[PDB]
C-alpha cells in the first residue's frame, strides 16, 4: 500500500492526483490517502473525505474549522483528525503513517509545507516548480540536512526525464544532490515544449498579440499564469533552470526543443550518446502518478499511445528572437546567484499585466529584462534560515521593481 | 577493464564491435580484446589481429589454420594461442580470461557458440536472432541451469527494448527467462522497423521486386541475407517471436510499427500506459556498445542526436497483404513447438533463392506457408541434448522441404 498525503486536495494537481488514485484503486487496491489539506473549500473537503476517509483532514482557514467538523459527522463510521492552519499541516508532516505528499500548493504557503515535508524526511511530489526556480538553494541545503528526504518531480518534461532514467542509479543519489548528473551518466537534456500558439508568427505580429491570442489552443488544460508563460515560452525558460537544479544538467547541455505534438514529453542523451524518452498523451495524470509509485509503475485503465494514430512527430528550434523569455531563463540561470529569483518574481507580475492587457508581448521581457538588469549580486546566506529570508527579501523587491517599471512607463 | 570475445569478428556486428571499442579505448582504457574467432576469412583476421593483438586466435575452417600461424608468424612481439574448429572455440568460451562474448555468427552455426558461452556462464552479447527463434525454448532451458549466465540483447530493437527498462528490475530477473515482462512491468512492445525499400510499393510492383531491388541504398549497412529480410519484413517477423522468447511478451502484446527515419529502434509501454523509447542515428556501434557495458554506459565521442534537423519522425502500419511474411512469424510463434525452427529454416532457403534471382519475392512467403503447413508438432524432448538433436533434425528436415518444394515447382 502507498501512504499518501495531498496538499493542495482541491486545484488542478490534486483533484487530478485524487482521479488517478481513484482509477487505480478499482483495478486494485494501492493507495490509502492518508491526508487532505485544503485553503478554504470546505464543501469539498468533505466531498473528498467522504470518498477516500483519509486520517487526517485539514483546513487552512481557521474562520471554517467548526464548519468542517459539523459537515465530516455525517460520513459514518469515520473519525479522523481534523486539523486546521499551518499548525495542522506540520502535524500531517510529522506522521510516521504518510510516505509521501504531494504538494499542490503554490506560491509561498507551497515552500513552507514542502520544507516541513523535507523536515520530516519524506518523499515530496512537488509540482509548484517556481519554488525550484526562485529557491533552488534552500531547498538543496534542506536535503543535504535531511538525508532521506527526496524532491521527485511532477512538472510533465521533468517526470518524462526522470523516468527515462535508471532506477538502479538513481537510488544511489536523489533530485537537487550534486553529482545527481554524473550518477546516472546524464550527458545532456533535450527539454520538449508545445511551443505555445505563436510559433510561426514574425515579430511584427507578435509585437500585437494579446491575452486572447495566447490563451487560444493550448495543447494542454491549464490555468492562465502557466498558458500565458507557454505563450512566451517563459514556461520553458523557467524550466530549463528547474532541470539544472533538479538533475545538475550544466545550462550548455539543456536544448529547448519544439515539439507542437506533445507525445515526446522529453529526452535523455546519456554520455554514450544514446537517448531514451518518455511518451505519451499530453496528459497530467501520467507524471503525477508515478510520483506516486516511484520506482515502481502499477496498472491504470488510461487509453494506450496508439503511434501510428499519431503518425508524425516534429522537432524544431524556437527562435531566441521571437521568444526573448528563453534567452532571458537561461542568462539569469547562468549568472546564478538570486537572478532565477529575480527572474520569477519579475515574470509573475509581467505574465499578469499582459493577461490583463496592460502591456505587450515585448513589454513582457523587456520588463524582465530591467529588473535584471537593476539586481546587483548579494553573498548567499550560509545560513539557512537567513537564506530563506533572503530569496523572499529579493522576490518581494524583484516584484515592486517590474511594478515600478510599469507604472513610471507612461 | 572489460574482457571480451568477439565471435564472427569480420562480420558486420563484429567489425563494428571492434570499431567501438576502440573508440571507447582511445577515451580511456576500458576493454581488452582477448580473443577473435572467424570461419575462414584468414586475411581479414590476421588485419584484426595485427592491431588488437587477442591472446586467443581460432578459425573454424582447418583447412586455413596452418595458413594462420604463417600470417601471424610476422607479427612480432606477439605469441597467441591459434586454436581452430569447434574444439578451439569451446577453449575461447571456458577461459577465465575473457567475462563478455559477442556472438556476430548469425548462421545457426553460431548456435554452438552461444551454448558454449552460456554453458561457461558468461555475458553473451547476443546478435544472432537466428539462434533465439530456431532453438529459444532450448536456450532457455540452458538459461535456467547455468545460473550466471546473461543473455544481453544487441540486435538494435532488442537493446532498444531494453534500454527503456529499469535496471532495478532487469536486475531481479534476466533475458529469456519466465516472467521477465511481469517483473519489468511491461505492457506491450512497439517493435519499430525500417519497413525495408519497398514500403511505397503497390501489389503489381511488389511482384516483379528483385533482390538488385532489395539490395539498393538500404537503410542500414549489413550483410545481404537480413537485408532481404528487411525487404520481405521477415526481418521483423523473426525479431517479433525474438521478443517474445527474450522478454517473455505474450505476441497478442507486439505490435509492428514501421518507422522509415530509423531514429526511435523500439519502444516499450509499461502497465500504467507510459511509454519509454529509444532513440540514436541508425548506428550499430550503440547496441553493441551497452551489451557490453550493461549494468553500466561509459563516454563515446560518436555523433551527438541532433532531433531538430531529423526534424520529422513517422509511424505507420505494415501492411500484411504486401508482407505476408510478417503474418507467417506470427502464425508460427503463436502455435510454438518448433513452428518457429521450421519458419526459420524455410526462410534460410527462400531468403538465399530470392537473393540468387531463383524464386519471385512472394515465392519467399508461398514457400515458407507450404512448408509451415506441412509439419505436425512433434513432442518436446526433456532431455537437453535429445532437445538440441530434435531441433537439429527439424531444421535440416524443414530446409530439405523448402528445397523440395522449389525444386518441384516450376
Ligand atoms: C504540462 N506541462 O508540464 C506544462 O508545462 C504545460 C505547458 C507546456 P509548454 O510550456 O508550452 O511546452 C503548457 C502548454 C499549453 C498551455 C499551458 C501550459
Ligand atoms: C539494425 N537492425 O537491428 C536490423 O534489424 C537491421 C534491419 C532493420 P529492418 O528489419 O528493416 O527494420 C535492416 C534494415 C535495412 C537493411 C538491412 C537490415
Ligand atoms: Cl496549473
Ligand atoms: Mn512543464
Ligand atoms: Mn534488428
Amino acid at each position: 500500500p502507498i501512504n499518501v498525503a495531498i496538499f493542495g486536495s482541491t486545484g488542478s494537481i490534486g483533484t487530478n492526483a485524487l482521479n488517478i488514485i481513484r482509477e487505480c484503486n478499482k483495478i486494485e487496491n494501492v493507495f490509502n490517502v492518508k491526508a487532505l489539506y485544503v485553503n478554504k473549500s470546505v464543501n469539498e473537503l468533505y466531498e473528498q473525505a467522504r470518498e477516500f476517509l483519509p486520517e487526517y483532514l485539514c483546513i487552512h482557514d481557521k474562520s471554517v474549522y467548526e464548519e468542517l467538523k459539523e459537515l465530516v459527522k455525517n460520513i459514518k463510521d469515520y473519525k479522523p483528525i481534523i486539523l486546521c492552519g499551518d499548525e495542522g499541516m506540520k502535524e500531517i508532516c510529522s506522521s510516521n503513517s504518510i510516505d509521501k505528499i504531494v504538494i499542490g500548493i503554490d506560491s509561498f504557503q507551497g515552500l513552507y509545507s514542502t520544507m516541513y515535508a523535507i523536515m520530516n524526511n519524506k518523499i515530496v511530489a512537488l509540482a509548484n516548480k517556481e519554488s525550484i526556480v526562485s529557491a533552488g538553494f534552500f531547498l538543496k541545503k534542506l536535503l543535504n540536512i535531511h538525508k532521506n528526504a527526496k524532491i521527485i518531480p511532477v512538472d510533465s518534461e521533468h517526470s518524462a526525464i526522470f523516468q527515462c532514467l535508471d532506477n538502479n542509479k538513481v537510488l544511489k543519489t536523489k533530485c537537487l544532490q550534486d553529482n545527481f548528473s554524473k550518477i546516472n551518466n546524464i550527458n545532456k537534456i533535450f527539454l520538449c515544449s508545445s511551443g505555445g500558439p505563436f510559433q510561426n508568427l514574425t515579430m511584427d505580429e507578435l509585437k500585437n498579440v494579446t491575452s486572447e491570442n495566447a490563451l487560444k489552443h493550448p495543447k494542454w488544460k491549464m490555468g492562465k499564469k502557466i498558458t500565458i508563460d507557454s505563450a512566451t515560452m517563459m514556461n520553458k525558460g523557467l524550466e530549463v533552470i528547474e532541470t539544472h537544479f533538479l538533475f545538475d544538467v550544466d545550462y550548455n547541455d539543456i536544448e529547448v526543443i519544439v515539439h507542437k505534438e506533445c507525445i515526446i514529453h522529453s529526452c535523455v542523451e546519456f554520455i554514450d550518446k544514446s537517448v531514451i524518452s518518455q511518451m505519451y498523451y499530453p496528459d497530467m495524470q501520467i507524471p503525477i502518478l508515478y510520483s506516486l509509485t516511484w520506482p515502481d509503475r502499477i496498472k491504470t485503465n488510461l487509453k494506450p499511445l496508439d503511434l501510428a494514430q499519431v503518425s508524425t512527430l516534429t522537432f524544431h528550434k524556437p527562435s531566441l528572437e521571437h521568444f526573448p523569455c528563453i534567452k532571458l531563463a537561461y542568462q539569469a540561470g547562468i549568472k546564478g546567484n538570486f537572478y532565477p529569483t529575480v527572474l520569477n518574481a519579475s515574470n509573475e507580475i509581467a505574465n499578469n499585466l499582459f493577461l490583463n492587457n496592460k502591456i505587450k508581448y515585448f513589454d513582457i521581457s523587456s520588463i524582465i529584462s530591467q529588473v535584471l538588469e537593476s539586481f546587483n549580486s548579494q553573498k548567499v546566506s550560509e545560513n539557512s534560515e537567513d537564506l530563506m529570508k533572503q530569496i523572499l527579501q529579493i522576490h518581494s523587491w524583484a516584484k515592486d521593481k517590474a511594478t515600478d517599471i510599469y507604472n513610471k512607463h507612461n
